[PDB]
């Protein structure tokens, strides 16, 4: 019986896990895009913002530029990471199923 | 005769020289376009800050900013609607003039 209490107990705790994971993967997504689209406008610059009309120096919009990739990358290579995870905590689900409609 | 021709081949090439520019404003015109459209988008998305460069963006400035902007692509929008009429015009003349020349 307590088996079958913990068996429930890490059910419960997998689709937590399984539910934060799956709403990450969207704002992460949210993110990539908001860096994309903000990397691209940032190549327009010529001394100006061309979003908000301020200075921008050439100095300036490349190193914006080298933070704004490497934000990118990061966030595409935890993008990977979490849709696996994701995949593998699905198979924990179904197995712990598996043992619950046993017990 | 010599001078009517004459006349003709010279508002000839008055016309394509018009016809030429209002090309090249056509070109900048849409990019102008494309430019004042991803510039809005970004806009947009501020919340305090610029998405783009990161500095200070106040909920007021972004509205501001967004109405220049909404009203510098209108405009452009309709200078275009206007020049891409004066081309068609002009073409129309161009074949007329080689016409009267035959
Ligand atoms: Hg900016």
């Amino acid at each position: 019986k307590k088996l079958l209490e913990e068996l429930e107990t890490k059910k419960t705790t997998i689709e937590e896990e399984r539910n934060e994971i799956t709403q990450r993967i969207g704002e992460l997504k949210n993110k990539i895009g908001d860096l994309k689209t903000a990397i691209e406008e940032l190549k327009k610059a010529k001394g100006k913002c061309p979003v908000c009309g301020r200075e921008l120096t050439d100095e300036h919009r490349e190193e914006l530029l080298s933070k704004y990739h490497l934000d990118l990358n990061n966030s595409k290579n935890t993008l990977a990471k979490l849709i696996d995870r994701k995949s593998e905590l699905e198979r924990e689900l179904r197995r712990i199923d598996m043992e619950i409609k046993r017990l």
